[PDB]
């Protein structure tokens, strides 16, 4: 199907996905001077004191933590949203480098890596509902640059040696997502869809500005896992990110100045 490589790789996806040349694509690059100050922002909220993991599974496009999205338990609101959204799952997206990961970028700026919450609308029902909505999806991206070690990434990095071949899973309790949390809740925000198949424009992407440090070892044994299943020949799972596509109609507001 599709992947990341040369022959399957993003510059393919619009043969079996047209909208991957739709009007509301992500990711985008962020232009820190031409993104405007949005009053009427409301403040962030998150809420994710009850946030209630279950397992962690390697798909072979990334590796999703899953939560139980069966109550109000980690909500995301405020901001541009109106309503509530429940978090489903968060997973990230690296490079083979640290110069690159990332699939937003900032004034072009590469990340090493990119983390993303992904909440529903609750008004939906849930997410397969959801996703076919123009307010279907709240994505909070988060950039991971390397430098300092974040303790509560190391829990993650820890179960990853579980689940290194794609279909394989791992149960994954009690981790709690607010130490993936950076120090402010400073963010743009646009509409935009999925950045893989089938990149639905069902998103309303809030990338905050202040990115998270993870230790080169954290993001290296990232790379350590693989695309293909067991028994196969082994592909890195590295560069699973989709490159910055074209704003068009958009404007990206800022809750900042
Ligand atoms: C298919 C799917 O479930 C999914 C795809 C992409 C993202 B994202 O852009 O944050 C999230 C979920
Ligand atoms: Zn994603």
């Amino acid at each position: 199907h599709w992947g990341y490589g040369k022959h399957n790789g993003p510059e393919h996806w619009h043969k079996d996905f047209p909208i991957a040349k739709g009007e509301r694509q992500s990711p985008v690059d962020i232009d820190t001077h031409t993104a405007k100050y949005d009053p009427s922002l409301k403040p962030l909220s998150v809420s994710y004191d009850q946030a209630t993991s279950l397992r962690i599974l390697n798909n072979g496009h990334a590796f999703n933590v899953e939560f139980d999205d069966s109550q109000d338990k980690a909500v995301l609101k405020g901001g541009p949203l109106d309503g509530t959204y429940r978090l489903i799952q968060f997973h990230f997206h690296w490079g083979s480098l640290d110069g690159q990961g990332s699939e937003h970028t900032v004034d072009k700026k590469k990340y090493a890596a990119e983390l993303h919450l992904v909440h529903w609308n609750t008004k939906y029902g849930d997410f397969g509902k959801a996703v076919q909505q123009p307010d279907g999806l709240a994505v909070l991206g988060i950039f991971l640059k390397v430098g300092s070690a974040k303790p509560g990434l190391q829990k993650v990095v820890d179960v990853l040696d579980s689940i290194k071949t794609k279909g394989k899973s791992a149960d994954f309790t009690n981790f709690d997502p607010r130490g993936l949390l950076p120090e402010s809740l400073d963010y743009w925000t646009y509409p935009g869809s999925l950045t893989t198949p089938p990149l639905l424009e069902c998103v309303t992407w809030i990338v905050l500005k202040e990115p998270i440090s993870v230790s080169s070892e954290q993001v290296l044994k990232f790379r350590k896992l693989n695309f293909n299943g067991e028994g196969e020949p082994e592909e890195l799972m590295v560069d699973n990110w989709r490159p910055a596509q074209p704003l068009k109609n958009r404007q990206i507001k800022a809750s900042f100045k």
